[PDB]
């Protein structure tokens, strides 16, 4: 009776209902509300109410009324379970009218749909998800997709472990709607898309992902982005979510006529693929990547562009562990919807379950199979979101205990998590992650741990070009995944910061304006560490490059930070200062990582080396020479014989008059410069020479002494006075820490697009172009009188230039003084008759450019003709360590300082040099390159100057040296 009262009852309501206004209508859509969900109706449903509030739905005069009803029905708090499937059956009607041309209903239904979604026991998901995913497949209205998008959102933070189980379907879903033609829905599905992504933790492909969405939006930046595919730095862990969004882009990609094209498809499809860890991910989509690639293989005529389609297509069988006939290896469902879905129905074999609750059983298995995901695995998780959807064919005590065997069945499933637990521990914890590093495109790790402790001393090791400079550059900035933010452990990068100082303010207020204390308690640490009362109170530029690293190793320590960076601290430090900086870390009791040269800086610091086999970050029980120890290979990996990768410095260029090595081909002699603004000189009475022969090394203490003097080797600062020597067509292959100082400038260029920038200079770089040069009087002299077969004349602009004697003649233009003397003094310009020939000399106070013409001819005979062809550039800096795959394809910011370094010397020896000068060798290469490195200064016919601090890398290789002292320098050793 009292039951068939509530038919009754919701007969009137639903009368009131159909008629209400948009006045009144909330007033009654509550009354429906809080009468439908209480316990009215004895073990059965009011069918007929259903039935007339489906049939308003699809009404327009009743569509608003009947929707707002369910909106209200459906609210967060009080959704009974005996209604809950009769509302979710009523999705794909509301779908359709989220794309109503009526303003009212299209509105009201997308509002509907977000309250469902959130009112469903999230246990409940498979029953209201097809609701969703069907609607916004099927609709071509634009506001009804951005609706649902909204709702899969708000499912994602209502019912995270049971969307976790779904992704496999949600994200092909939210992939196509990026493609969709409309500009706020592709914005809106890849914020979905990113709350789906989102749950990517990192930015390999996002530093991309905000380009990729770009694309979507605009499709015709494709081609363009595809190149910037440094290659993004694909990390984490590919997916068919990912899958649904990608492989369509790529299969076209593999199908585009230009080989570079079907190579860089090929590239993306090996990255990410690899990255599949079950075949059923992938199986459905190996039909449009396997025909593609074989195709290309076939066709490519290339061998670059077969290799990466080759490899991709060797990735995609493994991957992918692919059977007979191609097919993709069979999808665990283990975690997978079709795996809890096993796991309920076998516990369920003995319940009678009526057909019309079959869509509750999968409804509950994909729930499990999200929890799974999200890894929410307690008991009282799996009771708040499953048990509310088994009441609706089951009592509440057999739902409870098959739902706790349920959820031991499926969390039983989860794989080992075997992986380690760093909690045996020492540090105490500072920091564990398993990131996956890639500067620009360019893959330095693939799946690599990073643990640390507290107050324990470190040092990264192995070969340039690995990523030694981008994992500590990580390290700082905060790009690593897992990796505790400034608040849980603030960590202080050398010299590769970002600011905007002058170059006339000192030292002192420099550490100043940081706002690291005050200005008492900076100068008291400086002047124990090294610093004096006057290199406080001169400006930064005075500073050499080794001044300016004691300086950032000192703000580190000023900085209170945990985790002290040094990224080659010895550079330009003497045997005082250095033994201090290790005495000072002896007993600071700070935790600090130090990437060094000088093997016997680690020695005597380093308690833990973090070496770089390949792609990961192997470190080494006890320190480095304990490691050696057991791991011998540790200290013989390419010095095995390795045929394929000795080398040896091209032969210089031709000189005039170096009769004796060793092409002398350089011979200053009385050599000052005073720094304009100063009250002494810093270098002075310079004696030095150089030819095709030199194996001199500037070993001593950096600062003014030691810095001018190489700034005055190669010649940025243009000596005031004492003549300067240099033989015929001799370029400097490019050397001071100028360049070193300025890559920064070139960060948005690729290691290839470095070597065309300055060769497009000029050789532009080391012909007298990185001084003045402008002092003829020099000065007022550039009015030279020149007697010419009896009269005076001054030129007024030279033409061109052709062979004599040792030396050249150009064609200049003259001005005739007429009356000199007197008042009327006046050069009139004469006209293309009266030319006359004159020889460079003592060639360039009237010549500079037609020398120039002729040194970077025999710098390409020994660039300058060296062409600049990718191929060329590849196997030529690969010879220096760069990987080539990241020499034109990876930028240099994503480089760390190991690789910065590393291109810059690349790059000078491009021309086939007559003088390869080495600022810092061991600076930023550690062992790995430095024996290489060695021979290649061994087998050279070619002047050579070592610049380092490192008494170990000298060995058999140079014997002069050009230690300074108080200013003057005698160059000793012999030869």
């Amino acid at each position: 009776s009292d039951s068939q009262q509530s038919i009754k009852v919701l007969e009137e309501l639903f009368q009131k209902l159909s008629v209400a206004t948009a006045d009144n209508r909330h007033e009654i859509a509550s009354e429906v509300a809080s009468f439908l969900n209480g316990n009215i109706i004895e073990h059965d449903v009011p069918e007929h109410f259903f039935g007339e509030l489906a049939k308003g739905i699809k009404d327009k005069k009743t569509a608003a009324n009947a929707m707002q009803a369910v909106a209200h029905i459906a609210n967060q708090s009080n959704l009974s379970p005996s209604v809950e499937p009769y509302i979710v059956q009523l999705v794909p009607a509301i779908c359709t009218n989220a794309g109503n041309k009526d303003k009212e209903i299209q509105s009201v239904a997308s509002e509907t749909l977000i309250s469902i979604v959130n009112a469903v026991n999230p246990v409940a998901i498979k029953a209201l998800l097809p609701h969703l995913t069907n609607a916004i497949v099927e609709t071509n209205k634009w506001q009804e997709k951005i609706a649902i998008l909204a709702a899969f959102s708000a499912m994602v933070d209502a019912a995270k472990d049971q969307v976790a189980l779904r992704m496999p379907e949600l994200i092909p879903v939210l992939s196509e709607t990026m493609w969709d033609t409309k500009k706020e829905v592709k914005a809106a599905a890849t914020a979905a898309m990113t709350k789906a992504t989102e749950t990517v933790d990192n930015k390999d492909i996002e530093r991309f992902i905000p380009s990729l969405i770009q694309c979507i939006a605009d499709p015709t930046e494709v081609p363009e982005t595809v190149h910037l595919l440094g290659a993004t730095t694909f990390v984490a862990e590919v997916t068919p979510a990912t899958l649904s969004i990608m492989v369509p882009l790529l299969s076209r990609g593999l199908n585009e006529r230009e080989t570079g094209i079907k190579r860089k498809s090929a590239v993306i499809i090996d990255n990410m693929c690899k990255l599949v860890e079950d075949p059923q991910v992938i199986a459905p989509f190996l039909g449009k990547l396997l025909p593609g690639l074989k195709s290309n293989f076939a066709t490519i005529a290339d061998p670059e562009a077969r290799e990466v389609t080759l490899r991709a297509l060797k990735t995609l069988r493994r991957v992918g562990n692919v059977g007979e006939d191609d097919a993709i290896p069979e999808l665990s469902h283990a975690g997978d919807v079709s795996t809890t879905l096993q796991v309920v129905n076998e516990l369920l074999k003995d319940e009678t379950v009526a057909p019309r609750f079959k869509i509750v059983v999968e409804y509950i298995a994909a729930i499990g199979a999200d929890l799974i995901d999200e890894r929410i695995i307690d008991q009282q998780a799996w009771f708040t979101h499953i048990t509310p959807y088994m009441t609706i064919f089951l009592h509440e005590k057999k739902a409870k205990d098959i739902l706790d065997e349920f959820r031991k069945r499926a969390v039983d499933n989860i794989p080992v998590g075997p992986n380690f637990d760093d909690e045996e521990d020492e540090g105490e914890d500072l920091c564990n992650c398993e990131f996956s590093l890639a500067y620009g495109a360019k893959i330095l790790l693939n799946k690599t741990q990073l643990r640390l402790k507290r107050a324990r001393r470190y040092g990264i090791c192995g070969p340039n070009g690995c990523g030694k400079s981008t994992l500590m550059r990580a390290i700082a900035n905060g790009q690593v995944d897992g990796f505790p933010t400034q608040e849980e452990c603030r960590t202080v990068y050398v010299e590769h910061d970002i600011d905007g100082t002058h170059s006339d303010t000192s030292v002192l207020d420099f550490v100043f304006e940081s706002g690291v204390g005050t200005k008492e308690a900076i100068k008291d640490k400086l002047i124990e560490f090294g610093f004096t009362d006057e290199m406080i109170a001169m400006p930064i530029s005075a500073l050499s490059g080794g001044w300016k690293m004691k300086l950032a190793l000192a703000r580190a320590v000023l900085r209170n930070a945990d985790i002290l960076l040094l990224d080659e601290p010895t550079n330009h430090l003497d045997t005082v200062n250095v033994a201090w900086l290790v005495n000072y870390l002896n007993t600071c009791g700070i935790t600090s990582i130090t990437i060094s040269h000088d093997s016997v800086f680690l020695d005597n610091v380093c308690e833990y080396i973090i070496n770089y086999e390949g792609l990961k970050l192997r470190k080494y029980k006890g320190n480095f020479t304990e490691f050696v120890k057991k791991c011998p290979a540790a200290k013989a990996y390419e010095e095995l014989s390795n045929t394929d990768l000795e080398f040896k410095f091209p032969e210089p260029g031709y000189l005039e008059g170096v009769k004796t090595k060793q092409k002398a081909i350089v011979k200053v002699t009385n050599m000052e410069f005073q720094y304009p603004g100063t009250s002494k000189p810093q270098i002075t009475d310079i004696n030095f020479q150089c030819s095709l022969s030199s194996r001199i090394a500037v070993i001593g203490p950096n600062g003014a002494g030691k810095s001018t003097l190489i700034n005055v080797l190669t010649g940025e600062l243009l000596p005031t006075s004492g003549e300067v020597y240099t033989h015929e067509n001799c370029r400097i292959a490019y050397i001071k820490q100028h360049a070193f100082a300025h890559i920064e400038s070139h960060l948005d260029k690729t290691p290839s697009e470095y070597i065309q920038w300055r060769f497009q200079t000029g050789d532009r770089e080391t012909m007298d172009r990185a001084n003045r040069q402008i002092n003829e009087n020099d000065a007022e002299a550039m009015n030279k009188i020149f007697k010419i077969e009896g009269t005076p004349r001054r030129i007024a602009g030279i033409h061109s230039r052709r062979k004599f004697k040792n030396t050249y003649e150009y064609e200049c233009s003259f001005l005739l003084g007429e009356n000199i003397g007197m008042k009327s003094e006046r050069w009139v310009p004469m006209m293309s008759v009266d030319n006359a020939w004159i020889p460079r000399g003592e060639l360039v106070e009237s010549h500079s450019k037609m020398v120039a013409e002729v040194d970077m001819k025999e710098a390409l005979a020994s660039g300058q003709f060296r062409p600049l062809t990718r191929k060329e550039i590849e196997e030529h800096c690969s010879m220096l360590g760069l990987d080539p795959e990241i020499v034109s394809h990876s930028r240099i910011r994503g480089l760390s300082g190991g690789q910065k370094v590393k291109l810059v010397l690349a790059a000078g020896t491009w021309q086939r040099p007559h003088l390869i000068v080495l600022d810092e060798p061991t600076n930023y290469l550690d062992r790995d390159s430095l024996g290489a490195l060695s021979k290649a200064l061994k087998e050279f016919e070619g002047g050579v100057i070592i610049i380092t601090h490192s008494a170990e890398f000298t060995k058999n290789l140079t014997e002069e040296v050009w230690a300074v002292k108080d200013g003057r320098m005698t160059p000793s050793g012999h030869n």
